């Protein structure tokens, strides 16, 4: 059964990684507002930064999982460890994004 059971697993990083691409996606707003709450918005900012690690840290358990057990059902793995990795680092960037150079920046070009 540790095929079955590694889907339900990724599925888990799977659903975790849209709690927190929705929840970059209000830490977008919410932000923007106060710049032109104040709690709303460091509540929002410290589940994307735990949410992610607990993300970050079902990522080292599969990564290390397939690494030790290196098939076809594993072929699948390697496959999703590496389009949920991605996804993450997808939602992890749009993330540092958003915060550190300003919503909305005017500069040229």
């Amino acid at each position: 059964g540790f095929m079955e059971e590694f889907f339900e697993q990724v599925e888990e990083i799977r659903a975790m990684i849209d709690k927190i691409s929705d929840n970059v996606d209000a830490v977008k707003k919410k932000h923007s507002d106060i710049l032109s709450m104040k709690e709303e918005l460091e509540e929002l900012m410290t589940d994307i930064k735990r949410t992610a690690n607990k993300v970050r840290g079902k990522l080292k358990t599969i990564e290390l999982n397939i690494e030790q057990e290196e098939s076809a059902d594993l072929r699948i793995r390697k496959t999703q460890y590496s389009t949920i990795s991605r996804k993450f680092v997808e939602v992890m960037s749009d993330y540092n994004t958003t915060q550190i150079d300003y919503r909305d920046r005017c500069k040229a070009r």
